[PDB]
């Protein structure tokens, strides 16, 4: 793989491939009837107009198309099931944001199998990416706080059901055009309960990936919090820690070294400084927890949707 400055997620899990990382018909038909059990009934290309491609993803790609009856834009995700690196993986993408309606998250029309590919209908986000702002600007901590209130109410709902995202960063965060902010990408999720505490898959994006995930231990929610922190580094500093490095360089780092800080602590308020001590700790049973974090101080700083606007390409 290695380069660096990769943005690109990695899925594997509790296995040998999982520890070589130190330093089919029978089984598609069963898939695709499971599946097609659980999706919507129907085929949406009887209800669409005008597909084009505008995105392309570890797990496949999406368009924009047409109501047909109502003019009205609707994004739609396709996935092949022959190409993904954990075809289960992809029940998710159905599962969760069915069940999880909210101000913070990305909102699912319709789900639908079509050929060997699944279909996902889900809300347009006009705003872009977080990414694209982070690379090309500077945001105030005030509009960092209204990043982070957003991510982290949709991150307390999942966590309350101990639903893992497993890939927290900017790519995963979306604006829609009057500054609002939701979490997207649930691809990855897993799920612990009381009888499944923890899970040992090594699944993320490798700059983010929290230490104790890297040492192939068995973690849990925490591990979005992690994340959270790197994502903070991103809005601050404009990339993660060691992003110059190649992904395996870059990881064994993590695992070795303290907590990363920021490059320049002279203009960052204590309240920003202090946060960050909280999401960004070795030792998970120590890092906060998204609900505690909700009542931190520096959220208060947390301004309108309308202070976010400023920052999207239209108005650069
Ligand atoms: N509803 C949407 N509105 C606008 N743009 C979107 C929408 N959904 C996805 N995109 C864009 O298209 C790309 C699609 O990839 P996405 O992040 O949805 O998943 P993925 O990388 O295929 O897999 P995973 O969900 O497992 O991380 C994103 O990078 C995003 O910029
Ligand atoms: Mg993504």
């Amino acid at each position: 793989l290695n380069r660096g400055r990769s943005r690109q997620p990695l899925v594997l899990g509790d296995n040998c491939f999982a520890d070589l990382v130190h330093n089919q018909r029978v089984s598609h038909e069963q898939f695709r009837a499971a599946l097609q059990l659980v999706v919507d009934p129907g085929d949406p290309r009887s209800y669409l107009d005008n597909f084009i491609k505008i995105g392309e993803g570890s797990t496949g790609i999406v368009c924009i198309a047409t109501v047909r009856s109502s003019g009205k834009l609707v994004a739609v995700k396709k996935m092949d099931l022959r190409k993904q690196q954990r075809r289960e993986l992809l029940f998710n993408e159905v599962v969760i944001m069915r069940d999880y309606q909210h101000e913070n998250v990305v909102e699912m029309y319709n789900s639908y199998l079509v050929g060997d590919e699944l279909w996902v209908v889900m809300e347009f986000l006009e705003g872009g990416a977080l990414t694209d702002i982070v690379t090309h600007t500077r945001m105030n901590e005030e509009q960092i706080a209204a990043v982070c209130l957003a991510v982290l109410q949709a991150l307390s709902v999942l966590h309350a059901q101990g639903v893992i995202h497993r890939d927290i960063k900017s790519d995963s965060i979306l604006l829609t055009h009057d500054g609002r902010v939701k979490l997207s990408d649930f691809g990855f999720c897993a799920q612990v309960s009381k009888e499944v505490p923890r899970r040992k898959s090594l699944v993320g994006t490798p700059y983010w990936m929290a230490p104790e995930l890297i040492s192939r231990l068995p973690y849990g929610p925490e591990v979005d919090i992690w994340s959270l922190g790197i994502m903070v580094i991103e809005m601050v500093d404009g990339e993660p820690p060691y992003f110059n490095e190649p992904p395996l360089k870059a990881m064994k780092m993590i695992r070795d070294n303290l907590p990363p800080r920021l490059k320049n602590l002279h203009k960052v308020s204590p309240s920003l400084k202090g946060f960050l001590d909280r999401l960004l700790v070795r030792d998970p049973a120590q890092r906060a927890t998204a609900a505690e974090l909700l009542k931190h101080p520096f959220l208060a700083k947390a301004g309108p949707p309308a202070s976010i606007v400023p920052l999207m390409r239209q108005n650069r």
